[PDB]
């Protein structure tokens, strides 16, 4: 669930604050994404965009107002490591890892104040 | 989700271990139940059979393979009181309730040891 990532993002780097670093970021950090990512931390983006847009074509997995981010799963954060519960349902465990993938994604990318809050009408 | 309930029960009556104790117990307490509760703990058993079964009538909520036993929500259990995370979805937040109610609901009910694998098939 939504909720969820940002605390996984802390979770992976502890000095953050999601909301603010990773929102409005690139093409694709935040709502849509279009265009080609200007970096690494952006392609992470793009990558869960696209984990999101896989799991919405699961016939057996049917998402509240089709919003994979309305799913909860089940994680632990344990001094920089993520696990997905493995009692998550298939549904869940799906999202749990687009979620785990894109932290991992974030921490070891570097991060540009330039790219924050972009022209994407113009650069995307 | 079926593991979180155990172990919110588990949270309700620290002294229990479920599985041995509310499985296979009057005539509700364990797959199905037919007939009428055999008392107050197996009644408790019997108002969440029906909470399952409200659950799967809502048109908004789809559960995986229609078990609603395979929704893992999120709560906390804090020295006996079960809270159920507002940030939940709809359907989480209905799952997570019913199995609330049961744990307290057995919480406060006397237990038979009579009424442990009982012949359903004669008494209910
Ligand atoms: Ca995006
Ligand atoms: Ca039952
Ligand atoms: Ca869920």
């Amino acid at each position: 669930a939504l909720w969820q990532f940002r605390s996984m993002i802390k979770c992976a780097i502890p000095g953050s604050h999601p909301l603010m670093d990773f929102n409005n970021y690139g093409c694709y950090c935040g709502l849509g994404g279009s265009g080609t990512p200007v970096d690494e931390l952006d392609r992470c983006c793009e990558t869960h965009d696209n984990c999101y847009r896989d799991a919405k074509n699961l016939d057996s997995c049917k998402f509240l107002v089709d919003n994979p981010y309305t799913e909860s799963y089940s994680y632990s954060c344990s001094n920089t490591e993520i696990t997905c519960n493995s009692k998550n349902n298939a549904c869940e465990a799906f999202i749990c890892n687009c979620d785990r993938n894109a932290a991992i994604c974030f921490s070891k990318a570097p991060y540009n104040k330039e790219h924050k809050n972009l022209d994407t009408k113009k650069y995307c």
